[PDB]
């Protein structure tokens, strides 16, 4: 395996020290407003060298923004497609480009016979063809890498098994910045070539100026390049046609053939475009060739991409003739005259790389490499797109909920073939898609309209539900003796106990246990661990009595913690006497479930311990406001103000109190600038604190907690042993343009040094430049943050994607919500008014380095801790909890999964997937496996996928999607290196 610390990868462009060396002057270049005046030698081209250019005509279509996924489908997209199969059946050499098979698969399943085959006969010749083919086209900045790859899965899939295609070109012209998760997934997933749009004007004039556009993109610690994918970055502000056909836009307009006639479009520029005839052929094609041979200085090859498409194109039968009929008397007349040097046809994006990889064999050209990442975006002048990195931050958290809920409900169902009575199938497709969808480049961010926003959020709360019904379902059989095991699919065997989403403080919702001495005594509780390690993790339930002790079903004393369940409503506390929190330690296998037992008793247990209760405000103890300090079990020491905010860490006994305060903070929107909305961060100045309580303290052997009511925000920090767990519930209520902020300040020497995540994958060194905006050094926190010194870091965990920075030394920051009152002038139309209570969720870790193995300090990666992973893991995939449903279970089971191994704590099984229904004759298991790489800091068993299921007959190496045998392997076992993301398919008879 490649050392992925000590070694540094070289590239020709690395991101980090590109942005350290470029001076981001917003300077007017001319007609290319953010570029210069390209000048090319006309004697470049002659007989011997001729400029090969592929009109590519495309049409952007979103899966909801303005409307519903639904709507665009009746409106607007089913009448592009349609309109697609009759124009390219009836013409052969016109071609179209297709992304987003949501929409696609929507299409052909509605389509009768017959046009099913001359759909299918446009894909065989290739006519249409398909780009990226994932079910969307997602977000890159808030995504996690499993939704990144299920959505791509969940689009191959529908094509292999429909099209019989894998698309090995990527197209995505519209996310709001671009990662290297990407490349890292596609590279994994058969794919050769990508195409990315949207980088910060300054990035896009840097590269041009180099001939860098092209790239052979690598990870940030990739030293040996096996992981580079070749990625055409476009040059211009857009990818609609004014934008495309070269570096005037007031001359491309011309040649967009939608805006002049019947259309109601126009060009901005105020020339419109007029019909090609032979009167004006020579002219429009001296002015549009000029345009291709600038846009071709920018590159190395002699083959030139012309993308010929916007938003929703192609939907008139009318369109498609007008575009086509007068491109065919350019190309005819281009083609026809030696002077142009020039072949000129419609093609598709695989054609335009197939003709760039053959001028490279040819020897045309050597393309540079590069590594990082392109966030974050600006399109003009300070307009960074950092806001929607915290935009509707309760959909955020959504989505790492139903993320969790799929891979648990795919998992605990995996292990048995099940009939198609019980509809396992269908409710776990309708959980991926919906999940899938909601990656899309306005879903998760929070760019879509109100009515949006609701349609993603009911699709979601349609896929938890049935993720609930699969995992019920399947936990029971698992545990139940098969002599009994005698399941109705339409009942209810266990009920979900979900203490994070959507939050009691949110929605009040949790099932309390009833328990009485009479009728109802005890109730069976289960737990699942989707990870394959042993795992110990406090868990907690609502009973409807204070005297409950705990059991494992041997009857083994568990020990166990009664707090009060407390509400939040001046903003003060208040006690329930209708139900308990009973709080204990599950012990659950690998990928495994262990069964618990609740039990009523007319007075206080032998093994239970009841919390102490403190209020402090300017049986249940009442205090002046004071300064108090806590430690649950051997874990570290918090100190906090007299506010209940956090003031020190102390790790051990014998270490020092680490000064770690805890700080709430307000942005404000600009008086007379740009106005910031869901897209765009542009504050008016730096955050100034929130006015400031009732504090809670809650003291127990097992659990404790500070709790505080500020405005905006009841703040937790809880105790359980190791790395504290921060709550917020966050309530923006009607703050009109304000933007929340949790900011941590320590004497950590980080300097301008910091670093975040991408994609819950990988964590990427960060500068803080004092050269740009602050919104400039806003990047997603879709996992962690951490700073650090010689000696001390500081991670800060998050269970949900939100924008963030370290804007000081020493200091994090992380954005709770924003309420935004104008439109920033992106489409959208309304600004951000709409929010809703949210619970976000954390874990702060704080180490000592100085005994770890770091990166050199020209490494553009940093790498987590062992407990800042297992803190991470925490948020992300906790302990599942069931809840029996009624009196009596016979032959119910202790454990699951207890000679399952116990895998090295840096491999996870991101996905366990049966891939065939119970009719196949051979059954086919799909995993996903990832090793991440931890920090080595001088602080198990070999896991073999492809024997986790019996009667195994075959053991295959694929891609990520499962679409194709890389490798058959030895013996089937299933061997991955640090960073590395393998997949394996088991067969069995
Ligand atoms: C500014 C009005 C014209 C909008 C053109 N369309 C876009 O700018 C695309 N980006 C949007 C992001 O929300 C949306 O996805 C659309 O596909
Ligand atoms: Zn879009």
């Amino acid at each position: 395996c490649q050392d992925v610390v000590q070694d540094v990868p070289n590239v020709d462009v690395q991101m980090l020290e590109l942005y350290d060396r470029m001076s981001f002057k917003d300077i007017d270049g001319g007609v290319w407003k953010q570029g210069w005046n390209i000048k090319y030698d006309p004697l470049k081209y002659n007989a011997h060298h001729k400029l090969k250019v592929f009109v590519v005509p495309h049409s952007h279509n979103d899966p909801g923004w303005i409307q519903t996924f639904e709507e665009y489908y009746q409106h607007d997209t089913k009448h592009i497609l349609s309109n697609a199969l009759r124009h390219l059946h009836d013409n052969p050499e016109m071609k179209f480009i297709w992304a987003e098979i949501s929409y696609f698969a929507r299409f052909y399943h509605d389509l009768g016979e017959n046009k099913k085959l001359q759909m299918k006969s446009i894909v065989k010749n290739g006519q249409l063809e398909f780009v990226t083919g994932g079910w969307v086209m997602p977000d890159e900045a808030n995504s996690h890498w499993r939704n990144v790859l299920l959505q791509l899965t969940e689009g191959q899939t529908w094509l292999k098994q429909f099209m019989n295609v894998t698309p090995t070109a990527s197209w995505a012209i519209d996310p709001f910045g671009h990662s290297p998760t990407m490349p890292y997934i596609l590279q994994k997933s058969g794919f050769k070539n990508m195409l990315i749009q949207r980088t910060h004007y300054s990035v896009k004039k840097e590269l041009a100026q180099q001939r860098q556009l092209e790239f052979l993109w690598r990870q940030i610690w990739d030293n040996k390049g096996d992981t580079a994918l070749f990625t055409h970055m476009m040059p211009f502000y857009s990818y609609d046609i004014p934008h495309t056909c070269g570096p005037d836009p007031k001359v491309c307009c011309q040649f967009d053939f939608k805006r002049m006639g019947s259309f109601g479009l126009s060009c901005p520029w105020k020339v419109p475009p007029r019909t090609i005839s032979d009167q004006n052929v020579a002219a429009r094609s001296d002015l549009l060739v000029d345009q291709w041979k600038k846009k071709a200085e920018l590159y190395r090859t002699n083959v030139l991409l012309i993308p010929l498409g916007d938003d929703f194109r192609f939907k008139q039968n009318t369109e498609w003739d007008v575009q086509r009929v007068n491109y065919e008397r350019l190309f005819e007349h281009i083609n026809s005259q030696a002077h142009f040097n020039v072949q000129a046809q419609f093609g598709t994006l695989q054609e335009y790389f197939d003709a760039v990889h053959q001028a490279e064999r040819a020897g045309q050209a050597e393309f540079p490499t590069l590594s990082g990442d392109f966030f974050t975006y600006a399109d003009r002048s300070d307009n960074y797109w950092s806001g929607y990195y915290t935009s509707r931050p309760y959909h955020k958290r959504m989505d790492r909920v139903l993320m969790h809920y799929v891979r648990a409900a795919e998992m605990l169902s995996a292990w048995h073939s099940w009939d198609g009575m019980a509809r396992i199938e269908e409710r776990l497709e309708q959980a991926r898609r919906e999940l899938s969808l909601f990656q899309h480049h306005d879903g998760i961010t929070g760019t879509a309209k109100t009515h949006v926003v609701v349609d993603y959020e009911q699709r979601m709360q349609e896929a938890l539900k049935a993720c609930q019904m699969v995992m019920q379902q399947s936990v029971y059989r698992l545990l139940t003796k098969p002599s009994i095991y005698s399941p109705d699919f339409s009942f209810s065997y266990f009920t979900l106990d979900d203490s994070r989403w959507p939050g009691s403080g949110v929605e009040d919702s949790r099932t309390t246990i009833i328990l009485g001495e009479d009728i109802l005594p005890s109730k069976h509780v289960v737990m699942h661990n989707t990870l394959p390690h042993w795992r110990e993790q406090l868990v907690d339930f609502y009973v409807s009595s204070p005297f409950v002790s705990v059991t494992d079903l041997a009857n083994n004393p568990v020990e166990a913690q009664v707090s009060p369940v407390w509400s939040w409503h001046t903003i003060h506390p208040q006690g329930s006497t209708t139900k308990y929190r009973i709080i204990f330690k599950a012990r659950v296998p690998p990928m495994g479930l262990a069964t618990y037992v609740l039990t009523i008793s007319d007075s206080k247990p032998e093994h239970t311990s009841y919390a102490s209760n403190l209020l402090l405000r300017k049986d249940v103890k009442f205090g002046d406001p004071r300064e108090i300090s806590l430690r649950v079990g051997n874990g570290p020491t918090l100190a906090f103000s007299e506010q209940g905010l956090l003031k020190s860490i102390q790790l051990t006994q014998d270490s020092p109190h680490v000064p770690v305060h805890f700080k709430f903070l307000k942005y404000g929107v600009r008086s007379h600038g740009d106005r910031s909305g869901a897209y765009l961060f542009l504050p008016n100045g730096p955050a100034s604190p929130v006015e400031l309580p009732v504090v809670l303290v809650t003291k127990g052997k097992l659990e404790s907690s500070v709790s505080v009511g500020l405005p905006s925000v009841v703040h937790q920090t809880i105790m359980r042993g190791g790395a504290p767990e921060i709550r917020n519930l966050v309530d923006i209520g009607s703050l009109d343009n304000t933007e929340i902020v949790m900011r941590l300040e320590t004497h950590i020497d980080s300097g301008d040094i910091f670093y975040t995540d991408l994609n819950g994958l990988q964590f990427i060194k960060r500068r803080r430049l004092d050269k740009l905006p602050l919104q400039a050094n806003y990047y997603p926190i879709p996992s962690g943050m951490f700073i650090e010194d010689a000696n001390t870091r500081l991670t800060l965990l998050t269970g949900q994607p939100l924008g963030g920075s370290s804007l000081a030394s020493g200091e994090l920051e992380i954005m709770q919500d924003r309420r935004l009152a104008s439109d920033d002038e992106r489409g959208l139309g309304q600004g951000v008014l709409d929010n809703k209570p949210v619970l976000h969720i954390y874990r702060l870790v704080l180490e000592k380095v100085n005994n770890c193995v770091r990166p050199s300090e020209l490494h553009p990666a940093g790498y987590l801790t062992s407990a800042a992973h297992k803190a991470s893991q925490s948020l992300l995939d906790p302990l599942d909890k069931f809840i029996f449903a009624e009196n009596e279970w016979i032959g119910a089971q202790g454990q699951f999964g207890g000679d399952h191994p116990s895998a090295r704590e840096d491999l996870d099984v991101s996905v366990m997937r049966r891939l065939t229904k119970s009719s196949a004759k051979t059954q086919r298991v799909g995993y996903v496996l990832h090793r991440t790489n931890l920090m080595q800091c001088g602080t198990t068993q070999k896991l073999d996928v492809c024997h986790l299921l019996p009667n195994v007959a075959r053991c295959e190496r694929t891609t990520l999607t499962f679409l194709q045998n890389l490798e058959h392997l030895d013996g089937m076992v299933a061997p991955v290196c640090p960073m590395e993301t393998a997949a394996y398919v088991s067969s069995h008879s």
